[PDB]
C-alpha cells in the first residue's frame, strides 16, 4: 500500500548490533517461509545463535502455537525471531520467556497508540490486545542450548487481509507507522525483558500480572476433547502456567486457547 515503505537493514544494523543493544547480528529478508523454522535449521546446522536477529519483509508458511498458523502481506507488519541461550536456567520458567516478549511488544507500542491503556494488555500466554483486537503474537520454540522468540506484530494490517479479529497500529491511531523505529524499539525491549528472564528479576512477573486482560476475569479453557472448565483466572504460576479459582480451588493449566468471558 501507499503506508508501507520497505525496512533499512543498514539503519537498524548501526542503531542496535554492538551500539545501543546486546544483540551480534541482524538480517532482513525480502521473504522466506518462517523466521522461526530458519533460526532453528541454522542452530540445527551447528551455528550459534544466542543474539541472532532474523527480520522477514514478508513470510508464506507462518507458525502459530499448537499447530495453527499465522498469516502476513508484504512490508504490512513486523516478522521477526531471535536466538537466546537458555541452558544456563531452569526448565522452568522457560516458558515465561514467551511470556516475557509478550510485555516487550505490550511495552514497545503503548506509548505510539492512544487508547486508553486499561483496555490494552496481555491474553494468556501468547495473544497482545487493544480494545479487543489482536495486535500480535508471539511463539518460543526450543533447540536447546537455544530457545527462538517470534513475534508478529500488525503495524499496517489490514483485518479483511489475514484474521478478522486482527487489528493494527494504523487502524489504532497512527497516521505513519514508522516499522524502522518501531522494530528498533521492540528490538530493545525484547533485551531488556530477556536480561530480566535470565537473572530469574521477580519484576518480569510483577509486571507480566500488571498488564494481563486474562487475570482477574472469568476465563473458558477449551481442551481436546471437547472438554472445558471455566474460572477465574487468578495468578500465573512459577512456570508461565494459568491458576484458575474453580469452586474455589485451584486448577493449573499449561496451555490451551483461552476466551475472555468479561
Ligand atoms: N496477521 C494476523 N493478525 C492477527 N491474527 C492472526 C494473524 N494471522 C493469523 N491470526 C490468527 O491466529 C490464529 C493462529 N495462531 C496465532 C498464534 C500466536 C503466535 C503467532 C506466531 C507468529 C510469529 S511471526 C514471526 C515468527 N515466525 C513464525 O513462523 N511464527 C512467528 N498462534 N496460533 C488463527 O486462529 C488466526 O485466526
Amino acid at each position: 500500500d501507499r503506508l508501507r515503505p520497505p525496512l533499512d537493514e543498514r539503519s537498524l544494523r548501526d542503531q542496535l548490533i554492538g551500539a545501543g543493544s546486546g544483540w551480534r547480528q541482524l538480517d532482513v529478508v525480502a521473504q522466506t517461509g518462517s523466521t522461526n523454522a530458519d533460526l532453528l535449521a541454522r542452530a540445527a546446522s551447528g551455528a550459534d545463535i544466542d543474539g541472532v536477529v532474523l527480520i522477514a519483509e514478508h513470510q508464506t508458511a507462518g507458525r502459530g502455537r499448537h499447530g495453527r498458523g499465522w498469516a502476513a502481506t508484504a512490508r504490512a507488519q513486523i516478522i521477526l525471531s531471535v536466538g537466546v541461550r537458555v541452558v544456563d536456567v531452569p526448565v522452568q520458567a522457560w516458558g515465561w520467556l514467551s511470556l516475557a516478549a509478550g510485555l516487550a511488544v505490550l511495552d514497545s507500542v503503548a506509548p505510539l497508540i492512544a487508547v486508553p491503556p486499561a483496555e490494552t494488555g496481555l491474553k494468556w500466554p501468547n495473544d497482545v490486545l487493544a480494545r479487543g483486537g489482536k495486535l500480535a503474537g508471539i511463539l518460543a520454540e526450543v533447540a536447546q542450548p537455544f530457545v527462538v522468540l517470534g513475534v508478529g506484530l500488525n503495524v499496517t494490517q489490514a483485518p479483511e487481509e489475514v484474521d478478522p479479529d486482527a487489528t493494527s497500529l494504523l487502524d489504532l491511531g497512527v497516521a505513519a507507522p514508522d516499522r524502522n523505529r518501531i522494530a528498533s524499539r521492540l528490538l530493545r525491549e525484547l533485551e531488556a525483558r530477556i536480561i530480566q528472564w535470565r537473572n530469574a528479576n521477580p519484576q518480569l512477573a510483577a509486571d507480566y500480572r500488571a498488564r494481563s486482560l486474562t487475570i482477574g476475569s472469568r476465563v473458558r479453557v477449551e481442551l481436546p476433547g471437547g472438554q472445558d472448565v471455566v474460572g477465574i483466572a487468578r495468578d500465573i504460576d512459577d512456570q508461565g502456567r494459568l491458576c484458575l479459582d474453580v469452586g474455589g480451588r485451584t486448577v493449573v493449566v499449561s496451555a490451551g486457547d483461552v476466551v475472555h468471558l468479561r
